[PDB]
């Protein structure tokens, strides 16, 4: 593969490209009419549109992206993940036409398109598939019959139908008198069915992957196996790589059990064999992903490899670089997934241009991938994540640190994020002991999602300190303009002659006002007093890059913030926190009735009493000398009176209607 | 430990800094009227003045540096070299407040005080 074209976007299609490059590899992309300026296509070779911005015309679309490919010369396809990674006509298609996919043969994409199928193909191989029945065989009698088969612990529920309603739990032998009771009492009135089916434990599962990949010579090796298990809407949040929790032994039976369920299938590429465990480590198999998935990063971090390469290698007719004996383990990476959204309502995405955009510093134990530049909007049309941070360190306690210091160092202005729900979902008393299972958020959504505090009053000396700097800076951004240069009055030094100078500011914390009064000391000091306590402010402005920090020294306790003045809002953000005080609008600026223009008769009355109009709505209209005047509203609320009727002559500047 | 309090100055103070950051651990260090402008001031997340230039009122004082372990809410403490790194007092103070002492024990430290008593507890261990 000398060319490969990558029929995906942002942030998959960066971390593609990237590798590529590095081996030597050309790379095209696709960008619809939606991504003409995305990352993807500047780190791109060569890309080409497609159609409108919805990924229906775009992404999804199977002639489109093979005409990309013969016209640019692609020898290879690469789906990525979430449009045409699992689609099973489009390999055909590409085989059809001479390009190569990138990924399983369309005969290992078939047979898992249908659960069953691939859970009768993997049993068979010697893989522990979740068992129970799918018959409808399974009455009072026979339920009792199967329950001392698999084990007195039973959930059952409907073959068709569910909501929460006609379900029964066992949690011991004897409860087959409440079994009845529940299939007569309610189960059988919404169901409306005999036939339910039966599992075995719902109590506190875990989602543990383990990966899988295998090449076009017969080969097969593992790579260990990460917890997938916290997740809300049923889309993980964040990820952690060696699976903790478990034993050698564990990883050892996982790896050759998933082994064996990849050669069931004639797997090639790079897989991931999900199973589901209880808190006795009896795992189960329950699906298979046939594609590159975007969880690799966080384990690469711990063996060592590179995926995208050897996926690469095998298409190109190669086998398995690195053996299953060559496969180490060392130290825990976490990822956490950024989105574009609102957890204050449940988490709906939103939508809107991104201002300031900054990462963690960049380490090779921190790996940052963005899909989202400084001055990009987020879209409606496609996934709304931002970036994945991906952090490495010697031992779980020791990345879970380093994963909260380097998050609370990533920042996003101009929009709602789900970071300070990262940041409360790590750092909980729970997940850093390992109470991990699939429903912790859920279990403790209450503590994750917290109201706003009031800011401290050194913060809000922060605040008035960098305001106040950055009106110095405007002030030496004009001098260096001016031909009086070097000049007094350009130090914004607010030396009064014999006496000092106060200036009184307020700020807005969340609903509240603080009024600070700051006096300008003869050395440059501020002393800020805010209700009756005096702070003695010290700080300046200083650049890194395309970031300003705010230098403070308040009583003597120095401290370093990122200072972002938008609009109205200024933006601290340290490493205790971020916080937003908000700047007050004056009245003049935000206030932004009628009298007759001529003296004229009236056409049209519009509005009569009891109406309500907004500002700029038609309420007469009124020919004076033949001119049509139409009044409007600059004042808003309801009519009390309209004073002229239609038909009658108004003069000049005399009230026509009225708010009461 | 997430925060730690470095009760030292200059090239020892930045070491540890710096190893400290690479791991993701915060820093609070401490500089007097002296080092208000020093190297460790400005790579430190956080520090605080205590008093007069001489040592004696600032980094050897075992009351300040606990006082600014308190209100910065460290963890640990690293006395580094050359102030308190030798002070059995300070270990045992930290202890019974409640903040991890980088270091050996006070048992470990009391006993080897006295040159005869470390020299007979390690000649019986051959």
């Amino acid at each position: 593969i000398t060319k490969v074209l990558i029929a995906n976007r942002g942030e998959i299609a960066c971390r593609v490209m990237r590798t590529a490059k590095k081996l030597g590899v050309q790379t095209v992309a696709v960008y619809s009419e939606a991504d003409r300026n995305s990352m993807h296509v500047d780190m791109a070779d060569e890309a080409y549109s497609i159609g409108p911005a919805p990924s229906q015309q775009s992404y999804l679309s199977m002639e489109k992206i093979i005409q990309v490919a013969k016209t640019s010369a692609a020898q290879a396809i690469h789906p990525g993940c979430g449009f045409l990674s699992e689609n099973m006509e489009f390999a055909e298609l590409c085989k059809q036409e001479g390009i190569i996919f990138i990924g399983p043969p369309p005969s290992a994409i078939r047979d898992m398109g249908i659960k069953s199928t691939s859970k009768s193909i993997m049993a068979a191989a010697g893989v522990p598939v979740v068992e129970g029945y799918h018959g409808e065989d399974q009455s009072d009698q026979c339920l009792k019959e199967h329950a001392r088969r698999i084990g007195y612990p039973v959930m059952i529920k409907a073959v068709r139908g569910g909501g929460g309603k006609g379900m029964r739990i066992v949690r011991s032998e004897q409860e087959f008198q409440e079994q009845l009771e529940s299939a007569r009492r309610e189960a059988k009135k919404s169901f409306n069915d005999d036939a339910m089916l039966i599992e075995k434990f719902v109590d506190t599962p875990r989602h543990v992957e383990v990966q899988v990949f295998g090449d076009h010579h017969g080969n097969a090796v593992y790579l260990f196996e990460r917890d997938c298990s916290v997740q809300r809407r049923h889309q993980k949040i964040i990820e952690e790589a060696p699976a903790p929790g478990i034993k050698s032994e564990v990883r050892k039976k996982l790896g050759e059990a998933a082994v064996r369920a990849a050669k069931a299938v004639n797997y090639v590429g790079a897989g991931t064999v999900e199973f589901i465990m209880d808190s006795k480590h009896n795992f189960c198999f329950m699906e298979m992903n046939t594609r590159l998935q975007v969880e690799h990063p966080v384990t690469e971090m711990i063996t060592g490899t590179d995926l995208v390469e050897w996926q690469l290698r095998i298409a190109a007719g190669e086998k398995i670089p690195l053996s299953q004996e060559e496969i180490t383990l060392q130290g825990h990476a976490f990822e956490a997934r950024i989105y574009a959204e609102d957890p204050s309502n449940n988490f709906m995405p939103v939508a809107g241009p991104l201002v300031h955009l900054s990462t963690p510093r960049a380490d090779p134990s921190t790996r940052i991938e963005t899909g989202v530049r400084q001055g990009d909007e987020v879209s409606v049309h496609y996934d709304p994540m931002i970036a994945k941070l991906v952090v490495w360190a010697a031992d779980r306690q020791a990345a879970l640190t380093k994963l909260r210091y380097s998050l609370r160092q990533y920042n996003i202005v101009g929009l709602h994020t789900n970071i300070d729900f990262l940041l409360n979902l790590s750092g909980h008393p729970e997940f850093e002991a390992g109470n991990v299972h699939t429903d912790f958020i859920p279990q403790h959504h209450k503590q994750l999602l917290l109201s706003r505090k009031a800011a401290a009053k050194e913060s809000l000396c922060q605040a008035a300190l960098g305001l106040i700097l950055k009106e110095k800076a405007m002030t030496d951004t004009f001098t260096l303009q001016a031909h009086d240069q070097f000049s007094p009055f350009s130090s914004s030094s607010g030396r009064r002659l014999n006496i000092s100078y106060t200036r009184n500011m307020t700020l807005k914390d969340g609903k509240n006002n603080v009024a600070i009064a700051v006096t300008y000391n003869h050395d440059g000091s501020y002393s800020m007093q805010i209700e009756d306590k005096t702070f003695q402010v010290l700080g300046n402005l200083y650049s890194e890059g395309d970031c300003t920090y705010l230098k403070c020294s308040v009583n003597g306790v120095a401290s370093k913030a990122k200072l972002i003045i938008l609009e109205n809002t200024i933006y601290l953000f340290s490493k205790e926190g971020s916080i937003e005080i908000d700047i007050p609008v004056p009245k003049y600026l935000s206030s932004v009735g009628p009298l007759a223009p001529m003296t004229g008769t009236i056409e049209k009355v519009f509005v009569k009493a009891g109406d309500k109009v907004k500002a700029g709505d038609s309420l007469m209209v009124m020919i004076a000398m033949k001119m049509e005047h139409t009044i409007k509203s600059p004042k808003d609320g309801t009519v009390k009176k309209v004073f002229y009727r239609e038909g009658a002559q108004a003069n000049r500047h005399t009230p026509l209607v009225e708010f009461e």
